[PDB]
């Protein structure tokens, strides 16, 4: 019934929906389209800051390091960023920045520090991710262009990597604490996964949006008193100019949590 649910609402948005859940209770799965491919857009934000967090295990003061933005650094959403031109932000804030308010520009500096979009797809792969892939910086990796393998991953890829990470031990305990933390103060989620749950439950996530009306969101879920949840819910349409749709993603929560 889960899945007739799923193709109906896939069916009446008119685009392609990839979910997948991971319950903890019981070690099950529910899947959608968990195979195939969407562009990843800003929910490749969580990769870069654990790919920083990794790095501060055998660098303590990293989160510390001082990092200069400027006006050359600006690209097309810089909300925080934007704030700081001609003086410096640490790693710490920056990884905020990006988690917390989707900053472009904080993701670029993550990407940059660690070495590039290959070096972040290399931290995917030590993880035992094999599907991750992030080829670009901000702003060109959310074209979301369909048919194009760039920036993307597969939802049952991505639950298991975000399941690692904010659950299990890809992180030292400080680092995964400190992931769990950004994203629980996440200000960008509340239309998306967030909106398709009870009030009372506790979500740690990350949004992305991109072009094909690309909209995205990657979450930890703590129900009342039950063991925690891992959704990923992508969402991309037919047209290019096509308008954000979160609230397929609440949807999409909705039908994968009832009951």
């Amino acid at each position: 019934d889960v899945q007739q649910k799923l193709a109906e609402l896939e069916r009446q948005s008119g685009g392609r929906l990839g979910v997948a859940l991971i319950n903890t209770a019981d070690n099950s799965q529910i899947l959608y389209r968990a195979d195939e491919r969407f562009a990843m857009c800003s929910t490749s934000k969580v990769m870069a800051a654990a790919a920083v967090l990794k790095k501060s295990e055998s660098e303590p003061n990293l989160l510390n390091q001082r990092v200069e933005i400027k006006k050359s650094d600006l690209v097309n959403y810089n909300p925080i960023a934007e704030k700081h031109v001609n003086g410096t932000m640490s790693l710490a804030e920056l990884s905020a920045a990006a988690l917390q308010y989707s900053d472009n520009v904080a993701m670029n500096k993550l990407i940059a520090h660690v070495g590039g979009p290959a070096s972040v797809t290399a931290f995917a792969r030590q993880l035992g991710d094999e599907t991750f892939r992030l080829d670009r910086t901000q702003p060109t990796l959310n074209t979301a262009i369909p048919g194009d393998p760039r920036d993307t991953t597969s939802p049952r890829a991505m639950a298991q990597t975000l399941r690692n990470l904010t659950l299990g031990k890809a992180l030292g305990d400080s680092q995964r604490a400190q992931l769990v933390t950004w994203m629980k103060g996440n200000t960008t989620g509340a239309a998306s996964i967030q909106a398709g749950l009870p009030a009372s439950w506790v979500v740690g996530d990350k949004t992305g949006s991109g072009g094909y009306g690309t909209t995205n969101d990657i979450a930890v879920i703590w129900p009342k008193d039950r063991a925690p949840l891992i959704l990923v819910t992508y969402f991309t349409q037919p047209q290019p100019k096509a308008e954000s749709r979160r609230d397929v993603l609440a949807s999409a929560a909705k039908i994968v949590t009832d009951g």
